[PDB]
This record gives C-alpha cells, structure tokens and sequence, in this order.
C-alpha cells in the first residue's frame, strides 16, 4: 500500500479542480441570467402600461365611432327627406306646393313681371254682372229720322256692356288684383 | 513526511466546504430564476392575447372610419347640391325656377292675396277684339234735333268699347283667371 | 490511527460524488434557463414592434375621428339651416319668400293654370280712368220723339264705361298681364 493514498489524494485534487472550474462558470452564467431576466421583467411591466393605455384609447374610439355612425345616419335621413321635399331651381318638371304662396314685390314668368301688388283706390261697381252670351260684332242700324227702337237697341247694348265690365271687375276683385 | 497527508486532507476539506456553500447558493439562485422566468413566460403569453385582441379591434376601426369618411363625403356633396339648388325663404335677390309652379288656394304679394282659383261660369264673348288705339276722353256732340251722324258716332264708339271688353276678356282667359 | 485516513478519504469521496451530481443538475437547469429567457427576450422585442405599430395606428385614428367629428358637426349645421329656410312641397301652412319669384311658362292654383306669359300686342288706351262710383244697373229712358237729354244720358254713360275699361286696362298693365 502506501502509494494508493498519494494516488487517491491527487485524483481527489483533480476532481476538486474540475468542480472549482465548473462552479465558477455556473456562477458566471447565473449572474448573467439574473440581470437579463430582471431586464425582461421590467420590460414586461412597461409593456403592460402601454397596452393598458392603448386599450384605454381603443374602447374610447369605438364609442366615438359608434356615436358618429348614429349622427351620420341621422344626417343621411334628413338629407333624404329634404331631397324629396325641396323646391328646385333647376328642375324642369312642374312642381306643386300643398300650401299657399306669398312673395315680395312680384311674380314673373320667363323673366318678365306679370303680377305685382294689389292695385288699390277702387270703388266697387254695383248692379248686375254679365258673364253670359256677348257678341262684340253686334252692330246698330241708324236711320236718318228718329227711330225709338234703334235708340233702345243702342241703350240695351250699352247696359250689357256695362254689366260685362262689372263681371270682369268682379273677377279681378275675387282674385285680388284690385281692391 | 506523514504530516503532509493530514495537511492535504484538511485543505481538501476546506475546499469541499467552500464548494458546498457555493453550490447551495447557486441552487438557491437557479430555483429563484426558475419561478421568475416562468412567470415572465406566462406574462408574455398573456400579453400576446391582449395585443392580438387589440389588433382585432384596430383594423376593424380603420374600416369603419374609412366607411364613415365615404358616407360624410357623400353627404357633404348632397348638401352642396341642395344649397345651390333650393329655394330660400329668406333670400332677397329674385329667385327663378326652370319649371312651372302650382300652389294651393292662393298666390300673395307682400302678404295680400292677389291671385286665387280660376273663376268659372263664363260664356266666352264672340266677335272682334280691339287692342288698338283707344281714347277714353272721346266725347260726343248731341244737338237739340235728331242728327244721324251724331247717333252713328255714339254707336261706333260703343262697338269699339265692346270689342275692347272682349280683348280684355281674351287676355284673362288666355292667362287662366277665367274659364 | 491509520484507519482514520481511509475513513476520511472515503467520506471525502462521498462528498465529491454528491457535489458532482448537484453540479450536473445545476448545469442542466442553467442551460435550460439560457434558452428560455433568450426566447422571452426575443418575444418581448417582437411585442414592442407590434405595440409600436398599433400606437402608430391609434393616434392616426384619433386624428381622423376628430376630423370627421368636425365635418359632421359642420354638416349638421348646414342641414339645420336648410330645414328652416327651404320651401316645402308638402307643408300646408302658407309659405312666404323675402324675394320676387320667376317661373317658367305658368303659375297654377289647385292644378289649373291661372297665370301665363304676358300678353303682348296692346296699344295703351289714353285719357281718363274711372275707378269711382259705377252702377251697372243704370237704365235709360227712350221716348218716341227725339229728346236731347236722353241721348246725352246715353253718351254720358258710354264715356264712364270707356273710362272704366281704361282703368281696368291700367290695372292689368301695372301688374304685367298685358304690355
Ligand atoms: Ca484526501
Ligand atoms: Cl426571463
């Protein structure tokens, strides 16, 4: 024996040196891991803040877009109602109102004034109005001597004429062209 | 010799105690690292879910905003067309339609009715219409004895008057104030 | 003694074997940690890219939504102005314009034409216009013999009638129904 002990101590020393080197490298690696995962934890923590902020802006946006969608839908329906109901300056097909109409100063057709303000200062004619048979080519016989029937005919036609003047006046008054 | 072996065993023991303490601390650190990085992995996994969900809401929003942008542009163009084409209640400059106009009941100027419904019940006058020279200050000589020429003058002026009544009636009919 | 050295070497061997096994397991764990935290670092790095991209799309959206909000508000105010100012085809309450009106071809009431283009070709009557007292039931005495006063009465009433024709013509001209 004797020799075996020296051999054993040397080989134990060899293993000790191997353990020492491997522990050193483990220590290096773990010290390296400590810093890096700590950095990751801080990076993850910071990311949650940003994601939370973004979530706070997305649900806000989703609400505003929904509100705007409602406003535009309302607007589109107001436009559609107007489009069907408004009186156009350019439309060529005759347009009709369900109401009376009042305008300032004049009504015109094709750019020339045809209707204005009511003409006042009229005293309404009285008597009979003639809207019946009326012949403007009615003539009258006039002899060289006085004939009652011929003067009666003239007077009769004067009456029918005055009664037709009143009838026309009545029509103007009823419309409102004169007072 | 002899002594060297005891010295060697003691110093080997010293190193063994040092290795034992350092292995213990490594074990502590690595066990600590195991839990923490596992927590980070779970936190990263959870973050991907939230980010994916948010990405799912952002591309959706970008589509809706684009669709609303198109709707509003369409609406703004419908408004612009109306603004230029509509008849205003407050505008003071004369406004013109490219079409005929129909209204209920009346036309008014300055708040007083000047035009209404067509007046009916008329029998159209026949004969000549006089829209020519007409003097309302025309007078007539009347002697104390019968004079044919003086009665002819009266009859002649009655005819021109009846023919002017028809002319005026013709104008009213053509417009449509009377039937 | 003697025996103690063998006992010491064996127990040192026992500890060496224990250290060797624990170092092996530490090495396994740390090699496992190396890969996993590296994966986490890459995953965190990739997440920052996506979050940055999303942040780049959210502030963009917040700007567009704000711009659209301004456009719709502007549109809603243009609609409100129109709603109050436009002339309705269906409204039944009388509507009034602050301006004159011009139309193509005709004005109608209740679907029948009552007003058209100005009637031309007229020669304006001259003299006095009579808008005063006028009795259409005025009659005339006609004797069987010539009576100056009776012919004067007829002539007088013819003058008042011709002067009333001019007055009516004057009213039509002033409105614009005739030239
Ligand atoms: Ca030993
Ligand atoms: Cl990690």
């Amino acid at each position: 024996g004797a020799y075996d002990a020296q051999v054993k101590n040397d080989e134990q020393d060899v293993e000790l040196a191997d353990h020492e080197a491997r522990i050193k490298q483990l220590r290096i690696d773990v010290d390296d891991h400590e810093s890096r995962i700590t950095a990751n934890t801080k990076a993850i923590t910071a990311l949650n803040v940003r994601v939370t902020t973004a979530e706070g802006e997305i649900a806000s946006l989703q609400t505003n877009v929904s509100a705007l969608d409602g406003r535009v839908t309302t607007a589109e329906n107001n436009i559609s109602a107007l489009q069907a109901d408004y009186v156009s300056k350019t439309a060529t097909t005759s347009q009709s109102l369900a109401s009376p109409l009042n305008v300032t100063t004049s009504y015109s057709v094709g750019g020339k004034k045809v209707l204005g303000a009511r003409q006042t200062g009229w005293t309404a004619a009285t008597g009979t109005a003639n809207k019946g048979v009326f012949d403007a080519d009615l003539t009258f016989a006039v002899s060289d001597t006085y004939t009652q029937s011929e003067i009666q005919a003239i007077a009769n036609a004067l009456i029918t004429e005055r009664r037709r003047t009143k009838a026309m006046e009545d029509a103007l008054r009823a419309h409102g062209l004169i007072d």
